[PDB]
């Protein structure tokens, strides 16, 4: 069992209860406290047993099927609290166990204020006599909705309508009476001077922790620092409303069992009668404060203490929080009517009639959106697989493989350029001339080892007639006669991947002996054109290929009842027209200045650096200043970017037809205008002699393509390009590009030594989805062709605050730039902007596209 949890929770006396459990079954526990919890669950989820969070976010993980359905006995349900049973059921079935209950309370100075008010109507009345002392009533975050809804909810307004286990997210109820009565009370309070509008979570967390204010609005989490105070306070119920409760939002943190765990019956073991008990929880309580629980007979217990029972008293009168993803709708709108109707900016009338039809629209397309994602995901490559084709391209492929015997023989080997291919070698370091301006030609395997064979999850295909089954059913077609294609279990791939990364965990985030010893079983691929394909079984996983897709009739048995996709592909690319284009261009952007240094790796393209507060269009700042500073043609770098990015894209996409199609089912409208060119592309990256760590990449695209080209003479050793869940690595010679799935398939480079002054420029276009989104959305704010002219702008007046008053003046215009900037963006990203398609589930693109289901029944 592992389970993960906050890092602001009591995980050591959680790890305690996981002590007594090791000792009366012979099963350890072992308790993470992983970073950045609410967003790593869903996604390593969907491809620990247990996870601790709030309720809320449980809705969307059952969604994605990323919970297993518990099956408490009636008996022990009665331990609980009902309403805590409701907070963990998604669609008639409970998915969590309720652990603790969270709301917020009136929290109050006592020696300010000895009898708190029933009521939010004598606050004004109390804030008079508080001010004579030069005391404020009440000072709570009014910047968040969290807050603020209690009062505005008070009198009627709700999110989304319940009704039948449901929430209906097409009945919001921002704008009616009880809700504009609340908000009215509470901008009343603001421009009667009681309230400031400014006052954020730490003004109003500094004013009551000084005995400046009398009362503040806070949850449980908060009591820890008023405990290292001089205030005497306490916790009570909410003010009433028009005599009605104040009806804050309730969290009920929650232990769900992970639908991918083989532990099932011993993680029920384990919550239902190891911590869902008074010494359970209270092991975890001495480590850390839970609040409220829902255990009903420890609850009585911490109920003694007058901010526990004030706690579930709030708790009780109020509503328990939606657990469905469209509450960000939601609480987008709804913080942006608050904000208005304080500043004035808005009536509470016009702000709430805003946000109701805001987030009522913003639900609706968060909808569309999922069940596009779906047909994204699902989506087939145009059919040109028949058997009639793979008949004929079979051979087609068979003939060419005589030519290419034949033109072996005649040569007295095979080659990739000049260099000799012997795949009974392994090529660990090689030479390379430079016998004039053109790239250096790789020409001579210097040091060598036998060629490890291939690991036993992946297979050469021998059949010309699967060669040609796979090459039409997946838009791969390889130079005739002069490639292998390879077939590679997918379970077996995903777990060579967690050993690869495993490895470089243990070598210390570097290339050691763990990541050595793993290369030494890498067979050699060098001079070699290929592809590799996964094998999906079917259930009746990384990889999500949908198995109501249409089916081929495979020629290959073996292949019946699996779904295939590309994984990677290495081509060998003919010094030509082509590589002289693209090698320029590298060239041109460096003379240029046109690459910037980052965390090193070199980057250049349509990049949205949003830590320079005055950026606001396409690039780094380098290419911003190039379009204004310029004398001959503003636009040259562009012209540059694109040429580069469409060249290296059309070679591939000669071989491997799939990538335009991958193009034109991820980029949005929004998103073209800041790809580079007609491609997939908006980043591209330039490395000297450098190796990485072995890694997965996280938010690019779905494919990456890396290329490579050699500058002088000499001789390289190591450097090698790793692939070690496919079992293969390769020296780059010539021109060799891959083309992979790099948020799928681990990776790196190893390290160089050289001699003489040869240098391998490594070079990664890639799609960096961030960037993307952001210029998207900036364009829906401002028009793409406004961009340039707003850039040119923002460059004057930050030059010119830089020229007349010094730096920390211009910084100071920038960081208003960036603030208006991300206004803008947010507003957008709220009205669904995409420049791309992406899992609302995961927040990154799909593992794959383009599954082929194959089936051959007899
Ligand atoms: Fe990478």
């Amino acid at each position: 069992l592992v389970i993960w949890i906050n890092g602001d929770k009591g995980y050591n006396g959680l790890a305690e209860v996981g002590k007594k459990f090791e000792k009366d079954t012979g099963i350890k526990v072992t308790v993470e406290h992983p970073d950045k919890l609410e967003e790593k669950f869903p996604q390593v989820a969907a491809t620990p047993d247990i996870i601790f969070w709030a309720h809320d976010r449980f809705g969307g993980y059952a969604q994605s099927g990323l919970l297993a359905e518990i099956t408490p006995a009636a008996a022990f349900q009665d331990k609980l609290y009902p309403f805590t049973w409701d907070a963990v059921r998604y669609n008639g079935k409970l998915i969590a166990y309720p652990i603790a209950v969270e709301a917020l309370s009136l929290i109050y100075n006592k020696d300010l204020l000895p009898n708190p008010p029933k009521t939010w109507e004598e606050i004004p009345a109390l804030d008079k006599e508080l001010k004579a002392k030069g005391k404020s009533a009440l000072m709570f975050n009014l910047q968040e909705p969290y807050f603020t809804w209690p009062l505005i909810a008070a009198d009627g307004g709700y999110a989304f309508k319940y009704a039948a286990g449901k929430y209906d997210i097409k009945d919001v109820g921002v704008d009616n009476a009880g809700a504009k009565a609340g908000l009215t009370f509470l901008v009343d309070l603001i421009k009667n001077k009681h309230m400031n509008a400014d006052t954020d979570y730490s003004i109003a967390e500094a004013a009551f922790n000084k005995g400046e204010t009398a009362m503040t609005i806070n949850g449980p989490w908060a009591w820890s620092n008023i405990d290292t105070s001089a205030v005497n306070y306490g916790v009570t119920v909410l003010p009433t409303f028009k005599g009605q409760p104040s009806k804050p939002f309730v969290g009920v943190l929650s232990a769900g069992i992970n639908a991918a765990s083989p532990n099932k019956e011993l993680a029920k073991e384990f919550l239902e009668n190891y911590l869902l008990t008074d010494e359970g929880l209270e092991a975890v309580n001495k480590d850390k404060p839970l609040g409220a629980v829902a255990l009903k007979s420890y609850e009585e217990e911490l109920a003694k203490d007058p901010r526990i029972a004030a706690t579930m008293e709030n708790a009780q009168k109020g509503e328990i929080m939606p657990n469905i993803p469209q509450m960000s709708a939601f609480w987008y709108a709804v913080r942006t009517a608050v904000i208005n109707a304080a500043s004035g900016r808005q009536t509470v009338d016009a702000a709430l009639a805003a946000a109701q039809t805001n987030a009522a629209r913003a639900a609706a397309m968060s909808v569309a959106l999922a069940s596009e994602y779906q047909l994204v995901q699902n989506a087939q490559l145009p059919q040109r697989w028949s058997q009639s084709a793979r008949k004929s391209l079979a051979i087609l492929e068979a003939t060419a493989r005589k030519e290419a015997t034949a033109q072996m023989e005649a040569a007295g080997g095979s080659f990739c350029g000049q260099f000799p291919v012997d795949p009974a070698f392994k090529v660990l370091s090689l030479e390379y001339s430079a016998p004039n301006p053109d790239i250096a030609r790789a020409i001579r395997r210097v040091d060598s080892v036998p060629n490890p064979p291939l690991p036993s999850h992946v297979v050469a295909i021998q059949s010309t007639a699967v060669d040609a089954d796979l090459s039409l059913a997946m838009g791969v077609s390889l130079t005739p006669g002069r490639h292998t294609s390879y077939l590679v279990d997918a379970r077996a791939l995903q777990q060579s991947n967690s050993a690869a990364v495993a490895a470089r965990k243990a070598d210390g985030d570097k290339w050691g002996p763990a990541c050595d010893e793993m290369f030494r079983g890498c067979r050699c691929v060098t001079g070699q054109e290929v592809v590799f394909y996964t094998a999906v079984k079917e259930p009746a996983s990384l990889f999500k290929p949908s198995f109501d897709g249409p089916a081929f009739r495979p020629s290959w048995g073996e292949l019946s009842g699996k779904a295939t996709g590309v994984v990677a592909c290495v081509l060998q690319v003919p010094i030509g027209k082509e590589t002289d284009i693209i090698c320029a261009e590298y060239d041109n952007l460096v003379s240029k200045g046109q690459f910037a240094t980052v965390d090193t790796v070199n980057m250049t393209g349509n990049a949205l650096i949003q830590n320079d507060g005055k950026a606001i269009s396409k690039g780094y700042a380098v290419a911003h200043r190039a379009r204004v500073t310029s004398n001959v043609y503003g636009k040259a770098n562009d012209v540059s970017l694109q040429r580069l990015a469409e060249t290296v894209w059309s070679v591939v996409e000669k071989r491997l037809s799939f990538m335009p199609a991958y193009r034109d089912l991820v980029i949005t409208e929004q998103g073209k205008p800041f790809m580079l060119g007609a491609t997939a592309t908006n980043i591209i990256s330039l490395t000297e002699n450098q190796g990485v760590m072995l890694h997965l990449d996280t938010d690019d695209g779905v494919w990456t393509i890396i290329l490579w080209f050699h500058r002088h003479s000499g001789i390289i050793a190591g450097g090698e390009f790793v692939l070690p869940s496919l079992g293969i690595s390769f020296q780059p010679l010539d021109f060799t590009i891959v083309v992979f799935a790099a948020n799928t398939i681990v990776h790196g480079t190893r390290p160089l030594q050289t001699t003489g002054k040869i240098i391998r420029w490594g070079s990664s276009h890639f799609l960096r989805f961030k960037d993307v989104n952001a210029l998207a959305q900036l364009g829906a704010a401002y028009g793409v062709d406004e961009l340039d002219a707003k850039q040119r702008d923002q460059l004057e007046e930050v030059d010119a605050a830089n020229s007349k008053d010094g730096v920390g003046a211009a910084r100071r215009v920038a960081s208003c730039m960036a603030a208006e900037r991300k206004a803008a963006i947010e507003a957008q990203k709220a009205a669904c902007v995409r420049g791309v398609v992406m899992n609302p589930c995961t927040g990154r693109m799909p593992s794959l596209l383009f599954w082929q289901v194959w089936r051959k029944p007899p």
